[PDB]
Order: C-alpha cells, then sequence, then structure tokens
C-alpha cells in the first residue's frame, strides 16, 4: 500500500485504521469517543475527522487505510468540522472547570483548548437535581457533563459483559444510566467503576465519602484510623506528575499524618489476616473434602456478580472477610484492647482503588455491637484531592513509616492488588499449614500475568490440587458459561472483577488514551507490589510479627474460636419466597 498523509508518502502493508497508523507514525489526530479499540457506532463524535482525497471527510478511528489514499489531517475543512462538533458538545455541557473534579485531567477541556471551540449558547442548567443521580453507594452521575460518547457503555460490556450501563430514552432525550433508570445498586451492576475509568469527563464519579472523613477528623472525640489498600501506594503518584510505577508508600504515610489522621495503619495487614483465615479454611476444606471449589470473597464486585448471576456459588465463597472488612472488625475490637480507646470513638477510614469497596463497607451486617467495621471509604482519587486541597507538597515529602500494631505486612499481603496475588499469597500459607513446614520456594509465577483465565496444578502435602485465577468479571462469565469449570475439579479459585487486579480498580487515577498506548498501566502498577514482596524479609502472611502477636494475645487460633466468630462473613442465597 502507498499512503499519502499531509504530503508525506508511506509504504506499508499493515491493515489498520487511519488513526492508529497515524499514531504509529507520530501524526497528530484527535479522538474522543474512541477507546478500547471501539467508538460510538451510533452517534460518532467525529473528532477524529480527517480528509481523504476523492472521498471527503471520514472518521479516522474506524476507517481502514487503503492503497492510493491521500489524507489531510490538518486542512481547514477538517478543523472547522472538529471545531463544530466540540462546539455542539459545549451546548449540552456545563462548562465550569473551576470546582470540577476532572479539572486537572479532562480530555474534553484539552479538546476545547486545542481547537479554541466556543459554545453557541453556554449550557447553564438552573437546577442540576434532575441531571444528577447520587442514589448509589459507589457511583454518581452528573449528566450536565455527559458527552454521550458511549465509552462507559462499551467499557462495561468489555470489562464485565453485564451491560449494566445502558443508553436510555428519558422522555424523548438520550441519556446513560442503569436499567430502567434505577439506582445502580438495585440492578445487576457490579459497582466496579470501570465505566468511570473510561469516562473522559466528570459525568461519572465515585460516591464521595470525603465529608465523612473530614467531619470525623474535625470531631474532637473521634480517633480516626486510616489504612490504604495495596494498589494505592503504586498508583497515587500518577496524580502528582511523578510518572508511572513509582513506589510512594513512605510519602503516603507522611501525607496522611499531615492530613491529621490519628493513626496510620495498612490494609495489607488485613490482607495478611484474610490469608490467615482463608488458608486455614482451605486446609479445613481439604481434610473435609468440600465444599469445592472455594472462591475468594475479598472482591465486592465479584461478590455482587455471584449474588446477581450465580447465587448457587455463594455458599462456596470463603467465609473470611475481605482485608478491608476484616481489618475494620479488628480496628473496633483488637485495637481498643491495646490502646485504651473507646470503641465507639474509633473511626476507621480506608483508601481504596475500588468504588465497590464503598458498597461493601456500607453493608448492613458489616458491623458489630452497633459499630461499623469500616466507617468511610475514599478512593485513590479522593485521597489525592484531599492532599492537594491541604496544599501538601507530596512529591517533596520524606518517607515515614506506619504504626506497627496493624501496619506491618508481609510480601504476601503486598501483592494482593495484582491479579493472582491473593492466590499466590494464600498458597504460601496453605502449603506451610498443611505440610507443617517452612517452605523455601514460594513464588507461583504461573498464576501471575494479564491472562484472562489462569490455571495451575499445585502439590499440597503429597497431593495435587487444581487452582484457577479469574482475571476480570467478563472472564468469570466466560469461565462459567463455557463450562470450563467442569473440565476438572477445582479446589480453590481467585476472582477479581477488574482486569489486572485492584491496580486497575474503578477508584484509580484516570489515564488518558495517549498514555495507555505507551504504558501497560496494569503491569507497571503491579510491578511495584511484586517488587515490595521481593525486597521484604517476611514473605508469608503468618510470618507477620504484629499479626502473630494479635492472634496470640487476642484472637487465638485462626479459623476457629473467636476468630471464626467475628472475622468471618458468609453470603447466603435468598430464602425461598414467592413471588
Ligand atoms: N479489601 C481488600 Fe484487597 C486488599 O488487601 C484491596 O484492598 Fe483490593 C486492592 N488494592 C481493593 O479495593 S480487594 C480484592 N482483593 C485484592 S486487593
Ligand atoms: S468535565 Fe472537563 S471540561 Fe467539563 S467542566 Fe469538568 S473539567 Fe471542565
Ligand atoms: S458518562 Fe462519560 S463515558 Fe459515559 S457517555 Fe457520558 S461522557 Fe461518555
Ligand atoms: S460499575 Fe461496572 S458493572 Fe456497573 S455500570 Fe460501571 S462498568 Fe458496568
Ligand atoms: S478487583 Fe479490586 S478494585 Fe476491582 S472491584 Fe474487585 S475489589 Fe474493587
Ligand atoms: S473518535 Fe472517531 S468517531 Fe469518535
Ligand atoms: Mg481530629
Amino acid at each position: 500500500k502507498t499512503i499519502i498523509i499531509n504530503g508525506v508518502q508511506f509504504n506499508t502493508d499493515e491493515d489498520t485504521t487511519i488513526l492508529k497508523f497515524a499514531r504509529d507514525n507520530n501524526i497528530d489526530i484527535s479522538a474522543l469517543c474512541f477507546l478500547n479499540n471501539c467508538n460510538n457506532d451510533i452517534n460518532k463524535c467525529e473528532i477524529c475527522t480527517v480528509e481523504v482525497e476523492g472521498t471527503g471527510l471520514v472518521t479516522a478511528c474506524d476507517t481502514l487505510i487503503e492503497d492510493g489514499m491521500i489524507i489531510n489531517t490538518n486542512s481547514d475543512a477538517v478543523n472547522e468540522k472538529i471545531k463544530s462538533r466540540i462546539s455542539q458538545l459545549l451546548d449540552i455541557h456545563e462548562f465550569k472547570c473551576g470546582p470540577c473534579n476532572r479539572r486537572e485531567n479532562c480530555e474534553f477541556l484539552k479538546l476545547v483548548i486545542k481547537y479554541k471551540a466556543r459554545a453557541s449558547k453556554p449550557f447553564l442548567p438552573k437546577d442540576k437535581t434532575e441531571y444528577v443521580d447520587e442514589r448509589s453507594k459507589s457511583l454518581t452521575v452528573d449528566r450536565t457533563k455527559c458527552l454521550l460518547c458511549g465509552r462507559c457503555v462499551n467499557a462495561c460490556g468489555k470489562n464485565t459483559e453485564t451491560y449494566a450501563m445502558k443508553f436510555l430514552n428519558k422522555n424523548g432525550k438520550t441519556i446513560i444510566g442503569a436499567e430502567d433508570e434505577k439506582c445502580f445498586d438495585d440492578t445487576n451492576c457490579l459497582l466496579c467503576g470501570q465505566c468511570i475509568i473510561a469516562c473522559p469527563v466528570a459525568a461519572l464519579s465515585e460516591k464521595s465519602h470525603m465529608d465523612r472523613v473530614k467531619n470525623a477528623l474535625n470531631a474532637p472525640e473521634k480517633h480516626v484510623i486510616v489504612a490504604m489498600a495495596p494498589s494505592v501506594r503504586a498508583s497515587i503518584g500518577e496524580l502528582f506528575n511523578m510518572g508511572f510505577g513509582v513506589d510512594v508508600t513512605g510519602k503516603i504515610y507522611t501525607a496522611l499524618r499531615q492530613l491529621g489522621f490519628d493513626k496510620i495503619f495498612d490494609i495489607n495487614f488485613g490482607a495478611d489476616m484474610t490469608i490467615m483465615e482463608q488458608a486455614t479454611e482451605l486446609v479445613q476444606r481439604i481434610e473435609n473434602n468440600g465444599p469445592f471449589p472455594m472462591f475468594t470473597s475479598c472482591c465486592p464486585g465479584w461478590v455482587r456478580q455471584a449474588e446477581n448471576y450465580y447465587p448457587e456459588l455463594l455458599n462456596n465463597l470463603s467465609s473470611a472477610k475481605s482485608p478491608q472488612q476484616i481489618f475494620g472488625t479488628a480496628s473496633k475490637t483488637y485495637y481498643p484492647s491495646i490502646s485504651g480507646l473507646d470503641p465507639k470513638n474509633v473511626f476507621t477510614v480506608t483508601v481504596m482503588p475500588c468504588t465497590s469497596k464503598k458498597f461493601e463497607a456500607d453493608r448492613p451486617q458489616m458491623e458489630k455491637d452497633g459499630l461499623r467495621d469500616i466507617d468511610a471509604v475514599i478512593t485513590t482519587r479522593e485521597l489525592a484531592k484531599m492532599i492537594k486541597d491541604a496544599k501538601i507538597p507530596f512529591a517533596k515529602l520524606e518517607d515515614s513509616e506506619a504504626d506497627p500494631a496493624m501496619g506491618e505486612y508481609s510480601g504476601a499481603g503486598a501483592i494482593f492488588g495484582a491479579t493472582g496475588g491473593v492466590m499466590e499469597a494464600a498458597l504460601r500459607s496453605a502449603k506451610d499449614f498443611a505440610e507443617n513446614a517452612e517452605l523455601e520456594d514460594i513464588e507461583y509465577k504461573q498464576v501471575r500475568g494479564l491472562n484472562g483465565i489462569k490455571e495451575a496444578e499445585v502439590e499440597i502435602n503429597n497431593n495435587k490440587y487444581n487452582v484457577a485465577v479469574i482475571n476480570g468479571a467478563s472472564n468469570l462469565f466466560k469461565f462459567m458459561k463455557s463450562g470450563m469449570i467442569n473440565e476438572k475439579q477445582y479446589h480453590f479459585i481467585e476472582v477479581m472483577a477488574c482486569h489486572g487486579g485492584c491496580v486497575n480498580g474503578g477508584g484509580q487515577p484516570h489515564v488518558n488514551p495517549k498514555d495507555l498506548e505507551k504504558v501497560d498501566i496494569k503491569k507497571v502498577r503491579a510491578s511495584v507490589l511484586y517488587n515490595q514482596d521481593e525486597h521484604l524479609s517476611k514473605r508469608k502472611s503468618h510470618e507477620n510479627t504484629a499479626l502473630v502477636k494479635m492472634y496470640q494475645n487476642y484472637f487465638g487460633k485462626p479459623g476457629e474460636g473467636r476468630a471464626h466468630e467475628i472475622l468471618h462473613f458468609k453470603y447466603k442465597k435468598s430464602a425461598w419466597s414467592h413471588p
């Protein structure tokens, strides 16, 4: 093929779109609705408009290159068309970037600036109440910002295959939302927030908990605990122009103290707790044979997927609470026993890469004696904004350490945020528990990686067992619908709703398509976690000295006694009722 782009001749045999061929040859072409190798097929934004000689204006994002094509990407006719489309989008967009939560990284704003587009009539709604949906515990919608680009809809389909995010006809007008415009929580939605990640603007956001936190911080009698998820220390640095894959663990501990938090702990400690219970439970299920398989229960997105699509598997879920919930349980019980604080005055806050974590924390039964396990959950984005609002020079901060009591963690807990992380961490303890030894080789590389469905055969106590790691909610459906579950007897299965693991969560920092092309965001973030595991002395959850002291002095033996009573949570399919 011979391609002419802006007077430059190209000789290629590649079969691809004009947009991507231009991107591969450093030729600038704008784009909006195009994401994850798909565009808005029904109402194309036409921001990727280029001029093909002999044909006219075409959309470069979905037009294959052909031999003899003469393309102009920066002609006048092209730029006026693109400027016209952006202007029309501004006519339905509340253009007030000042208080907006996408101010520092909004794809639309940089398109408005690039083409210097102005609205024919400034969209200024008198009352955003009808445009805004804040009924969910995880998601919020602001349709004053929605461009109707369909990226959220496509993302939902690709990532979860639930199609919970739909195009809707709201009284003659086209909008996006849940089925029948219901609250997302009341539908088959997983609350994974992958639709947020795909949104170029502030139309989709997480359900804010920042008022919960700030009100608790300012309350004199409240002792506010904060504990961040594995993925946060590998991600939040992106929002401070520090690049990708930068371990900023120490900076976060310091920033949290300057924010006024009363105690700095870590969810990775709770991750070690989850492994303690789960690995013990796995050994229990082996000696009992059943119920197999055992599924992980730490991902609330997967829990909702099970509840909404596979309720017969609810009993097969691990009884062990998620690292977030199992931490919060101990924060209201164990922590006061070693501090003297009044449990009612304890306020536990977590920092999560996940929007579904907010729903899990607000589950009615996720409490004890009137005390919530987790009082508030803020996303990686929310913490970052909280830091910038306090004008904390994050990139200039010294590394400080967390408080050890519930802040120490092994390398096993560190890799939780990556796909296959929980599986590998659980095997490190389950093997040592069953064989009653301290095994040297603990690296399970075969369950790592970005493959959708990963299986492995493991040898536990002179017996072989089949494990599986499900990477992404869509791959759960594939694993079940295709009958892969029945090819062999699986004993232990990890499931994560977000592909790549929690590092690709819905509460994670946004990454513009032009950095996604150059950076493998899922591997680069996960690398930080794996590097920590490699450099740590303790790489097994049961070697967590702070955790061992907690169990020895308070809980006793894992999987039984008081631990089984308050650190566990079982999901049950609804009792029979009719209708
Ligand atoms: N609870 C919990 Fe988890 C832990 O530890 C986080 O905290 Fe995850 C992360 N990062 C999230 O959100 S949840 C699913 N298990 C894998 S990692
Ligand atoms: S979504 Fe983007 S363009 Fe719209 S107001 Fe917010 S920052 Fe500005
Ligand atoms: S909510 Fe966001 S991703 Fe979905 S159509 Fe609107 S602007 Fe596009
Ligand atoms: S939270 Fe997940 S399941 Fe729900 S609409 Fe968004 S992408 Fe779909
Ligand atoms: S994989 Fe992690 S971030 Fe994604 S829904 Fe599950 S718990 Fe939340
Ligand atoms: S980016 Fe090509 S039509 Fe929208
Ligand atoms: Mg205070």
